[PDB]
């Protein structure tokens, strides 16, 4: 399990805790320097817990699916809380049994559908260290339109960190004000699954992607990238999804 505090947070105990995310989750090979994540893992080896403490020092676990960094549910208090999709309902047969109760949110956990819930996107929610602690603090009682907005926050500032170093430093940056997702950010994290296959593809074509990735950059210019040599690929991306689940 892998753990982080709000209470006396500060960007080094940030990046400790988001060091200790990528490392817990295997890989047995890496390409281009980069972990490749695992096509699979069956049982409850499959589901890694996360230990979130609220600055009051309450506490939530978080279950992330080590193939893809994927939330898949949390426990609050003696309540368990799944998203409404086929991996997390796979997910509730291994972790968090000893819950009380069992709920079931009535979304399942892609940025599309949260958004709907929460009633807008993510450009427009503040994100940062004091956004955690309280998507933290919402999830600990049930209101399923505030927890999509919560979720949002949390999946951004845990999983989406652990992929990419650039949106690890941005909520580095967030550490005592909140402010909405640089486009860059939103960029990058909607192409975590085409970066991951184009660096693979490359392998067997000499470092050249198969089909260029279009992102947006630091400055709001979008931009192409075609091979490995992009600091995308050499600085940024930090965990690759393994073509097996693309
Ligand atoms: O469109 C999206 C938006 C978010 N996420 C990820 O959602 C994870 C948690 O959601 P879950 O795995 O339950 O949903 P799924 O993506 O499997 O539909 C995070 O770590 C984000 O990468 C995603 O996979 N697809
Ligand atoms: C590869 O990408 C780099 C970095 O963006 C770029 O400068 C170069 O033109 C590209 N080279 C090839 C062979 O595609």
């Amino acid at each position: 399990d892998v753990s982080f505090r709000l209470s006396g947070a500060d960007p080094s105990s940030y990046g400790m805790f988001i060091k200790d995310l990528r490392n817990a989750l295997p890989h047995t090979e890496k390409v281009y320097n980069i972990p490749l994540l695992l096509p699979s893992v069956s049982g409850a080896g499959r589901y890694l817990l996360m230990h979130l403490f609220n600055y009051d020092g309450n506490t939530i676990t978080v279950a992330v699916d080590v193939t893809n960094v994927y939330i898949m549910g949390y426990l609050a208090l003696t309540t368990s809380y799944f998203f409404n999709e086929p991996a997390a309902d796979l997910a509730s047969q291994y972790v968090f049994r000893s819950a009380r109760r069992k709920i079931t949110l009535p979304y399942s956990g892609n940025y599309e559908r949260l958004q709907i819930a929460a009633g807008k996107p993510r450009e427009k929610i503040p994100i940062g260290l004091p956004a955690l602690d309280t998507a933290i603090s919402t999830l600990l009682h049930y209101d399923s339109t505030a927890a999509a907005g919560a979720l949002l926050v949390l999946i951004q500032t845990t999983a989406e960190a652990a992929r990419f170093k650039y949106i690890e430093q941005q909520i580095q940056e967030r550490a005592y004000r909140d402010e909405v997702p640089s486009s860059a950010t939103i960029s990058l994290e909607n192409s975590w699954s085409g970066l991951s296959k184009q660096i693979q593809l490359a392998q067997g074509n000499n470092g050249v992607f198969r089909t260029p990735t279009v992102l947006v950059d630091s400055k709001g210019n979008r931009v192409q990238i075609t091979n490995v040599t992009s600091n995308v690929v050499t600085s940024n991306i930090q965990l690759l999804l393994n073509t097996k689940n693309i």
